[PDB]
């Protein structure tokens, strides 16, 4: 369970089209119905300032690197019992790694 830069373009569409609607990723971002992202790679989970987050969610306590956000999106359910993120997953690794590369660069 590695991951492998990709295609920023890519990931840029897949993120419009399966997190935007509850997501942002700019600095200073509104918490929509999931947390601001801004930041997220380096920190540990349920740490956003000011968002109400999960139990499961904190007690996970795991560090958002490139390969537990990859675990994560696989099947965040799965990965974090109890969370209340509704979202199944993407299953092809391709579509996880472009989606990282293109997070790493918006989030930071
Ligand atoms: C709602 C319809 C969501 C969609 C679609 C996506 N996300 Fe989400 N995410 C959402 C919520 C409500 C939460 C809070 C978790 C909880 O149960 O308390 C989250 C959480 C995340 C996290 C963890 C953030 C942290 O621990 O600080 C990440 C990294 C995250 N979400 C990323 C993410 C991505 C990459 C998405 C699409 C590809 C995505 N989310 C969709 C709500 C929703």
């Amino acid at each position: 369970a590695e991951f492998k830069a990709g295609s920023a373009k890519k990931g840029a569409t897949l993120f419009k089209t399966r997190c935007l609607q509850c997501h942002t990723v700019e600095k200073g971002g509104p918490h929509k119905v999931g947390p601001n992202l801004h930041g997220i790679f380096g920190r540990h989970s349920g740490q956003a300032e000011g968002y109400s987050y999960t139990d499961a969610n904190i007690k996970k306590n795991v560090l958002w690197d490139e390969n537990n956000m990859s675990e994560y999106l696989t099947n965040p359910k799965k990965y974090i019992p109890g969370t209340k993120m509704a979202f199944g997953g993407l299953k092809k690794e391709k579509d996880r790694n472009d989606l990282i590369t293109y997070l790493k660069k918006a989030t930071e």
